[PDB]
């Protein structure tokens, strides 16, 4: 009778942060669903990561093989998604990823699977579509990137130089600077520098303290006086909005979602979300979970609850479709990744004193394998 959902987030931890905003998207989801499909309840096994590979391991086994559940969702790290890849198709389990952006999930043939499906994005996806915004519409020709130096990081700077370079942009350098770092002083002089043959720079630091640091130096230092900055949409994320504030004001980024967007189907995930949640706006993290459980609920319901029944599941996965908070959303046939509608924002600052990302322009259908 029930139907058996594993979650595997990191939910301690510094990465909770992000596991906990994954959480509270998916019960909101399941929830407006009503919990329950074809006559059958569903109950959520939530296992925690706390970030580690070998923890991921160990908990995904026992959702497949103690729990015994139909479906698994979640996976907050990238590192904790290949260590469990092998595993969750070894074991023909239909997954959800919600976070782990890992560009190989989806894009690298050998490492996708019919039983893998990704509803966020695969890294540098919703950035993007900057690159074209900066050439096509600011005029741009010549950048500098910077990125914190992990694997997303490098992945994200790729991601964009690929679209700049294919608008007929260049490249001019890439600074990248360790995780953790305090004073980005000396990075900021050596983008100063590069960008003496350059137009703007774009920066991705993930949603983090790194994040606020490196904008508030970057005002603080003259910087943002001088020369445009195309912030990646992590690093302006809602959750860290407030503590950036002034130094993003102006700032143009593409991102997957905004509590700003100005169509129904956000104003209901908002509503319903802050609701629950005392006012406070969802951001990236709680709007990718929230696309996790929805995928979940229309799988269901078009099967009417028989999970049991893989093949059906599968295809009924692979056929979801439907308009949410940030606009239509399905899944590419091929990579199982997201085609999804990117939004180009700009940090505005309202009448209020709040700090909010506000939609500009809008990249519909865009997929995981065009960059
Ligand atoms: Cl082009
Ligand atoms: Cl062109
Ligand atoms: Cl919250
Ligand atoms: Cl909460
Ligand atoms: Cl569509
Ligand atoms: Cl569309
Ligand atoms: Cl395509
Ligand atoms: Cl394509
Ligand atoms: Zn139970
Ligand atoms: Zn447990
Ligand atoms: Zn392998
Ligand atoms: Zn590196
Ligand atoms: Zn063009
Ligand atoms: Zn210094
Ligand atoms: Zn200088
Ligand atoms: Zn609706
Ligand atoms: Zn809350
Ligand atoms: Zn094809
Ligand atoms: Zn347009
Ligand atoms: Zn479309
Ligand atoms: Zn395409």
């Amino acid at each position: 009778e029930p139907i058996r959902i594993g979650v595997l987030l990191t939910l301690s931890g510094p990465q909770g942060v992000n596991g906990e905003g994954n959480l509270r998207g998916l019960t909101l989801a399941l929830d407006q669903a009503g919990m329950q499909f074809g006559g059958r309840p569903v109950e959520l096994i939530i296992e925690d990561s706390a970030g580690q590979p070998e923890q991921a391991i160990t908990k995904t086994r026992q959702l497949i093989e103690r729990d015994r559940v139909h479906l698994i969702a979640g996976i907050t790290l990238s590192n904790e998604a290949a260590a469990v890849r092998d595993i969750l198709v070894q074991a023909e389990m239909p997954t959800i990823v919600t976070n782990a952006g890992l560009q190989a999930l989806t894009r690298d043939p050998a490492m996708r699977s019919p039983y893998l499906f990704r509803v966020s994005f695969a890294n540098g996806q919703y950035d993007a579509p900057a690159a074209d915004y900066a050439y096509e519409t600011l005029g741009y020709r010549r950048m500098v990137l910077h990125a914190a130096d992990y694997a997303a990081g490098h992945e994200e700077m790729a991601a964009f130089r690929s679209r700049f370079e294919q608008a007929g942009g260049e490249i001019v350098d890439e600074v990248v600077a360790p995780i953790g770092t305090q004073d980005f002083g000396p990075y900021l002089q050596r983008i100063e520098q590069a960008a003496a043959e350059a137009d703007a720079v774009f920066a991705f630091h993930g949603t983090s303290t790194d994040a606020i640091r490196f904008l508030v130096q970057y005002q603080e230092f003259g910087l943002k006086d001088s020369i445009p900055l195309i912030p990646s949409g992590a690093d302006v994320d809602q959750s860290i909005l407030p503590e950036i504030g002034d130094a993003a004001l102006g700032l143009v980024s593409g991102t997957l979602y905004t509590a700003y967007n100005d169509t129904p189907e956000s104003q209901e995930f908002v509503e319903a979300f802050t609701a629950r949640h005392e006012g406070i706006l969802p951001g990236l993290v709680d709007y990718a979970g929230y696309i996790g459980g929805r995928v979940i609920a229309e799988a269901l319901t078009a099967i009417d609850g028989e999970v049991e029944n893989k093949e059906a599941l599968l295809e009924a996965l692979k056929a979801v479709e439907f308009t949410g908070p940030a606009g239509n959303f399905r899944f590419h046939p091929e990579s199982q990744g997201p085609v999804t509608t990117i939004l180009l924002c700009r940090v505005e600052q309202l009448d209020d004193g709040t700090y909010a990302n506000i939609v500009v322009d809008r990249i519909p259908d865009f997929d995981d394998l065009s960059f």
